[PDB]
């Protein structure tokens, strides 16, 4: 549902 191009970015890296 979306935010998935954001939590995901500050969990790993820059992907």
């Amino acid at each position: 549902k979306k935010l998935l191009p954001i939590v995901a970015n500050l969990l790993k890296s820059l992907l």
